[PDB]
């Protein structure tokens, strides 16, 4: 069959599939608070299990793991004002939820309210953090990343709560759950997957906090600023009661008691065996747990995940279609903690998933609003995205997704919290993940009231927007299987290299202070470009008859991705190696952002540092010519 | 054709080709002193790549770098007794010759005489080292190893000797070159390609000596015993002479200064493109430099190298011989300092040559003398040096090369020496090594003395004999390309890793003291055998027509012993990754080495260091495991 009928065919399946029906189910108190590693986690996820071998798909599969979650201990935790001495004060809250692997303490000092956790920028603040509690907006980036300012800053304990202008919640009493790993997964099997807590058994500080971080309620919060001398900002695009600073005559104490708690999660398969490929999978992710009812977090995902899954093994049997490479639909669990399902997954295959999996799609979050259609992925599915939002209708508005004023489109980057993050920045597999977002994000999303009416209630037309994430979701699906051609944009690295070289240029004064030639990474650049330049020939050439040719190639533009991740860095110390998504002294972006430092006259500058960075960084570019072609041996012998 | 007509074939063509002719131009004026990175050196350099030229092979270029090699400054290094104060006796010598990458200094102390190198293993004898000067005899071990177990002694200076039980040399004025880089290649560009020195040009102690190391004459030898108090053991299996310690009366100082000098190693290729797998090649390397004349050295290498090729070429355009995967010859050069010529250059393709090349055959000292036919090798190519010296009859002897007495034949592991190791220990490549070796080695070998006479005055009939490793060197060639199969032994691992949980069960009892259960070990030994149960089924049901098929599972077998490379260690950090056969904590032989000192009772046993050891040696095997196939997906979900 071709795109037309497949698209069609998808379209109509697609119009007669209920999805809210399935978002509600699994909201049924069968599987409500399917909290990570719970007893409901565990009833979902045979529910899906089965639900795929009903499906009538091929192999379908568990995976088993043990990792070391963290869990509220039966001593309460507490925020209560206090001076030196003489806790006087109401006890302000006994919070509701807890942030994961939290510094298990407790501390008591001053109480500094840094907008929107530091956002590592924001620390730049008149009143100092040296050695006090912070308080801090959920927000612009993640609670990790807001206690590692806070303590790079040398505070001590955090507490993040829902402002009333970010958060709109009726109910101010309100709690909700954190995470505070600064990674993805386990915190301490980086690199390699865990075992029993009987064997490896380390505590912890392997990339955690080491300060003890706590939700708390906008109500506690209240009460805090209502102790506090200092008054909130105009520059914060907040809204009035705030304050910057607690009074003086006395502080605050924060104690967060929480224990380890080695749990079983259970990742969930099932593929769809192709027809010529059989060997290169599209892997389709979707969490499966959640701390409130997730309806949201866990909820639309799974809940697409299943009716996806449903469609193309009925298109496969039933309409004819035949995935020229196989599919695989995934729902992970323990991701509340850092994707700690999919992430150890994939710490399984630490140099050979891409061998297998040539793009990871993430149904995660898909619908959360009816405004907006923020798009996620590597540079490697641009098109793709592209070229699909220009086939995909709006649920609300008649019109297509796709914004005909432009010709460039925006690709926004995944972030540490992205069951696709690690696929792509630590398996080196190129990820996609779309949500039909909102300017604001949902706020009952890490807490009790991600209800699957709360829900529908603030998008009564979730079913038809659910639709279309299913709908681009599927395309894609199609898309990376129907033809013969494996369709990556392995192009769009030459431009994403280029502007490296750019930016990078802007330094060539510094570049020259240096010793430095600078003249060996356009080479690389270059010795890439060529690369590209003949694979992107070689297939014209090549006839879409010799499964021979055909396979040598679409394997070449399947390592395009991976290597790109710097070979130089061990997983086990820094798992990103991504040069340029990834995290860490290896990624290009820091490099330059060493760089920048160099006009500052100050020592904040690592020269050594710098002329490693580069150093690798160009052979790690270079190499990545070398493996994708030059037809071998690359014969640039000059030079 | 079939084997019958290509081994006939190539017979007769080793029937009618002069390898002494070859051997003895490789020594005319025009090329004798061929230094690294000297114009001789370059001289042969351009001869070989216009040879190649000549013999009308496929595409050849030329391979250019700028590596960082030590030489004699020209303050002249010398050894010279005396006491608490001035040298009573005379200068022992100022030595001819130098040992490379040795610590630029100069000391004085007492004189210790280690036989062999310490060996790493002699160091436990009676008289501490402790703060003193070494002696040793040039054998079991390397230089570079010698040196840096006397330093992780704590002594300083080293003197290395050519004894007459071990070189029986006429002359005792003789003075011969070293190395003493415990590595390989450039000592400062680790894992990656180098550069200019005005670009990155750190100075040393990246993994050298840090004491001065210097070679001495057997007459100087002599004098230094004559101011010994101490009396050689007969544990040592030389002859009366030496001592074991200077006379306290007094001591000896030595003083060595040598500069680094970068230079342009030149190394030269040529391919013979394949007719199926035309991408797949079967590096054959031959060392070209040299510090003497190295007729053995570097003349039979190059000499056979060139012979090789010129045979190959023109049976693949004259004789009909369409080998299914490409060949390609190439000349190292700089490989008196640790193959820094053929280590740069894999340094260069760090995760990719393994996708390319699939073999490394090296000519390196293939003749020198008639006796015995060592060989070392991955136990990939097993089979193939079995089977083969069951093909080839030795020069001599009108005998096969093979034992008939035997069923399990005898294979040396690859030395720090051999520019084959680099190849399986660094970039995953398997790698075969043969020697017509002699009980005794080649004596001249580091000394001006490696002249094309004195070689042929002690090896009469060195036609012959080159004649012969020219054969088993030619089959394995035609052997590695004829069939459509890619021949290679991913069993032998079963039986390697077997081995290695049965050493590692002499411990079962520390392994219960420790919490550890070794269970996940087991499991990736059998998840990986089961692997190659499948690679080996699939072969058979497979036909040799689909090219498609054939391919996919080559493949698989062409990542069996790259994927046995710790991916868990940084090759900048420990460049010899193979768990097998590399070097480091994350070597699996390693491991063992730090349990068996858990029963000492004492600190030596480092148990965080197992833990981790274990734990991802355990992982290393298991994925393995997990891309040597399992169909993708290895089931084995329950555990």
């Amino acid at each position: 069959l071709y795109w037309d009928d497949l698209k069609r065919k998808l379209s109509e399946k697609l119009d007669s599939t209920d999805f809210t029906s399935t978002i509600k189910l699994l909201n049924e108190n069968s599987y409500v608070p399917r909290e990570a590693g719970s007893q409901k986690d565990e009833n979902l996820a045979l529910y899906v299990e089965n639900e795929f071998r009903e499906f009538k798909l091929s192999k379908v599969w568990r995976d088993q793991h043990f990792v070391k979650i963290q869990v509220k201990d039966s001593a309460q935790n507490s925020v209560i004002i206090v001076d030196k001495n003489g806790r006087l004060v109401y006890l302000v809250e006994n919070p509701g939820g807890y942030v994961a692997y939290s510094k298990a303490a407790t501390v008591t000092g001053k109480l500094v309210h840094a907008n929107f956790g530091t956002k590592k920028d924001f620390e730049d603040l008149y009143t100092p953090v040296n050695g006090s509690i912070v308080i801090v907006r959920a927000g612009k980036i993640t609670f990790a990343e807001k206690v590692a300012n806070a303590e790079s800053l040398n505070a001590i304990g955090v507490l993040i709560y829902m402002d009333q202008t970010k958060f709109p919640i009726v109910n101010a009493e309100l709690s909700f759950f954190g995470h505070a790993h600064l990674g993805t997964g386990d915190p301490y099997t980086p690199g390699f997957p865990s075992f029993n807590h009987t064997q490896f058994p380390p505590s912890r500080s392997s990339g955690l906090p080491n300060i003890p971080v706590q939700t708390i309620s906008r109500a506690a919060a209240e009460k805090l600023f209502g102790n506090m001398e200092g008054d909130c900002p105009s520059d914060w695009k907040t809204d009035s009661t705030c304050r910057m600073v607690t009074s003086e005559s006395k502080n605050v104490k924060l104690t967060v008691s929480n224990v380890l708690k080695e749990i079983k999660i259970l990742n969930i398969f099932g593929v769809i065996k192709g027809f010529v490929e059989p060997d290169h999978y599209v892997v389709v992710g979707a969490q499966r747990d959640a701390w409130g009812p997730g309806a949201a977090k866990s909820g639309v995902g799974t809940a697409l995940l299943l009716k996806l899954a449903q469609m193309f093994s009925d298109m496969v049997l039933k309409d004819g279609f035949q995935p020229s490479r196989s599919i695989i639909f995934a729902s992970w669990s323990a991701g509340d903690f850092g994707s700690v399902g999919a992430t150890e997954w994939l710490e399984g295959y630490l140099s050979s998933l891409h061998l297998k999996a040539f793009t990871y799609i993430n149904l995660d979050k898909a619908v959360l609003g009816t405004s907006n259609f923020k798009v996620s992925a590597s540079p490697l599915l641009y098109t793709l995205i592209e070229k699909t939002m220009q086939n995909v209708k709006h649920p609300v508005t008649g019109q297509f997704l796709y914004q005909d004023s432009n010709w460039a489109s925006k690709v926004e980057k995944l972030t540490l919290d992205n069951a696709a993050f690690p696929f792509l920045a630590y398996s080196g597999i190129p990820a996609v993940s779309f949500c039909f977002c909102e300017d604001t994000d949902y706020p009952y999303l890490g807490t009790t009231m991600d209800t699957y009416k709360e829900l529908i209630e603030r998008i009564p037309e979730l079913n038809k927007v659910a639709r279309a994430a299913a709908e681009v979701a599927g395309q894609f699906v199609i898309k990376l299987t129907h033809d013969v051609e494996l369709n990556l944009d392995y192009e769009e690295y030459n431009s994403q290299l280029l502007s490296f070289v750019r930016d990078l240029n802007q330094y060539r004064a510094d570049i020259k202070e240096m010793g430095l030639s600078l003249q060996w990474l356009y080479s690389a650049r270059g010795d890439f470009f060529r690369a590209t330049s003949r694979l992107t020939t070689d297939f014209g050439n090549a006839e879409k008859t010799d499964r021979f040719v055909m396979k040598k190639l679409n394997d070449r533009v399947m390592r395009v991705e991976y290597h790109f991740l710097s070979p130089y860095v061990s997983p086990k110390e820094s798992p990103f190696r991504h040069v340029f998504w990834g995290s860490g002294s290896h990624t290009l972006p820091a490099l330059l952002e060493n760089l920048k430092l160099r006009k500052q006259n100050n020592g904040a500058f690592n020269e050594t540092l710098f002329r490693n960075q580069l150093a690798l960084a160009t052979w790690t570019i270079q190499g990545a010519a070398n493996a994708l072609s030059g037809d071998v041996w690359d014969i640039d012998n000059e030079f």
